[PDB]
């Protein structure tokens, strides 16, 4: 049937414009293709864990996955599963594997919960066309307070042993003249010590993040889809996933959409039209639905510029190997606390969050996601044939967030007279992993696909309002930028359109 508003997904732009929406009245409905994460396990519990995983940790595969990072020490829990709706999806390209949410909250559901808004002057470099000071005088604290960010006790920091691990780099990087800075988060940091404490019932503190924790973490079922529902304006469908988007001939916007159960099976095809039409599929989902639309003459008026502009925000990751008497750890918490900020928007730019390893032994291994400046991008391609989007990104595209990556972290090396690890991203040397991504960005640029609020550019009442939004490369963890434009975004087009 008619909505006045849809949004598609349920991520950080699809929760910011849904809420604002529902907030200006406009009867909203979002649609997720993944599962509302509220039902008790087998366990128990919602999620799985890291030492746990079970079919609850993957979107359709039959078998689990070690964290990258991992394999050495969590291959030996990985068990064969059914294909299911779990939360974390592998995508497969090419060269390039990206991982993204599934369910309501999208990322929020997955990720490290690190809240980190960029560089100024970063900004004004990547997007010369939008208006800095209303970004850092209004947006960007508005994102702040709606994602509950919260900041961890030094104290407690310096003495717990669950970030030993982050002192252990600290120490390291410092002999190298590099500094560190303290990572905000969505994951409650009192919570936390309590957790410590055996207070509260573990989730950080007992190896759960990448599948979801069940405790402590303040997705965005939370904070900003809670507060749309509470608006009484906004719904939610689940096990929802749009197919295809139309102009109708008597105008506004038609979707097919898929209804699924948790197996997959398809339950219904179903026609949904509405008059405001929000995409919030993230960078992958929003570019392919529209590649598809251009390409199959749904939506024939999308310029050429739809699919392109894509990067994996630099990310690389690496592992140093620790002398005998820097041990990292046994206990780590599995949200990061401490980055190395190395980042001056140069070619050598580097900012490195000091991840934990959930091994729960002593490896002493020190792990690094590196965020790099690189210019090379890719491009999304519609193969009408299987139906999906393809990335056309190959390997040798990394080689200069590699460079960037493996500059930084020798400097350190040869401060402390230590060396990489070559053994944790498969049997073949291999020190630098350069074919994942945890934060893609691009597709549909701003300003580019679309005008520089979202508007995609030959139609009227359709916006983008996601990662795919965003030119390749942040500079820090993506998802408070995400936010924040989203805000500014939905916040216009509300005042100048609805
Ligand atoms: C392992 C990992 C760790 C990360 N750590 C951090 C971190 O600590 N901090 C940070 O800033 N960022 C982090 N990120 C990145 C961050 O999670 C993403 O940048 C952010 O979630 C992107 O938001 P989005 O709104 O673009 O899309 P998403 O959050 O990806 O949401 C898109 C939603 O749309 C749904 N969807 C897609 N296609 C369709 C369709 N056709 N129909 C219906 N629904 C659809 C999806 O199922 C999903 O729920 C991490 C990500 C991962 C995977």
């Amino acid at each position: 049937g008619y909505v006045p508003a849809v949004v598609i997904g349920t991520g950080y732009g699809a929760a910011v414009s849904a809420l604002r929406l529902g907030e200006a009245g406009v009867q909203t409905l979002m649609l997720e293709m993944g599962q509302l994460w509220n039902q008790p396990g087998p366990d128990g519990n919602i999620f799985c864990g890291m030492l746990n995983p079970d079919k609850r940790s993957s979107w359709f595969k039959n078998r689990t996955e070690a964290p990258l990072g991992s394999f050495l020490w969590l291959d030996v829990v990985n068990r064969n599963i059914d294909p299911y709706a779990g939360v974390l999806d592998r995508v497969n390209y090419d060269q390039m594997s990206v991982y993204v949410g599934r369910g309501v909250g999208g990322g929020s559901l997955v990720n490290g919960g690190m809240a980190v808004e960029p560089k100024r002057s970063y900004f004004e470099e990547i997007l010369p066309r939008v208006d800095s000071s209303e970004m850092y005088d209004r947006y960007f604290p508005r994102a702040n307070s709606m994602l509950r960010v919260n900041h961890i006790d030094t104290k407690w920091f310096e003495d717990t042993e669950w970030y030993k691990f982050a002192r252990v780099s600290r120490e390291q990087a410092g002999k190298a003249g590099l500094g560190t800075v303290f990572v905000p988060n969505v994951y409650d940091f009192g919570y936390m010590q309590r957790e410590a404490a055996g207070e509260v019932p573990k989730s950080a503190l007992a190896t759960e993040v990448i599948y979801g924790n069940n405790h402590g973490k303040q997705s965005l079922d939370k904070t900003y889809l809670a507060a749309a529902l509470g608006t009484g304006k906004v719904t939610i469908q689940t096990l929802h996933q749009v197919k295809t988007i139309r102009q109708t001939k008597d105008g506004g916007y038609a979707l097919t959409v898929e209804q699924k159960d948790t197996d997959g099976k398809l339950l219904a095809t179903k026609e949904i039209s509405c008059r405001y039409l929000f995409l919030g599929a993230g960078s992958l989902g929003s570019t392919e639905l529209l590649v598809r639309a251009r390409d199959t003459g749904t939506l024939p008026n999308l310029n050429s510029e739809v699919g392109a502009g894509w990067g994996p925000n630099g990310n690389i990751m690496t592992a140093r190997a620790n002398h005998m008497w820097n041990p990292t750890g046994a206990h780590q918490s599995s949200i990061p606390a401490l980055g190395i900020d190395a980042w001056d928007n140069s070619d050598s730019s580097v900012f490195a969050e000091i991840a934990p390893m959930p091994a729960g032994l002593e490896t002493w291994v020190s792990l690094y996601l590196a965020i790099t400046k690189n210019p090379q991008r890719g491009t999304f391609v519609y193969d009408a044939a299987t139906d999906r989007a393809k990335l056309n990104w190959t390997r040798d595209q990394n080689a200069p967030a590699v460079n960037a990556a493996k500059a930084l972290f020798d400097r350190i090396n040869k401060a402390n007279g230590t060396i990489y690890r070559y053994d944790l991203f498969g049997t073949q040397l291999k020190a630098f992993a350069d074919d994942f991504c945890y934060h893609p960005l691009g597709g549909c640029v701003l300003g580019k696909a679309t005008d520089d609020y979202g508007r995609v550019a030959g139609y009227k009442n359709l916006y983008v309002t996601d990662g795919s939004l965003i030119p390749g490369s942040v500079g820090v963890n993506p998802f408070v930028t995400i936010t924040a434009l989203a805000e500014r975004n939905v916040e216009r087009i509300i005042k100048q359109d609805v």
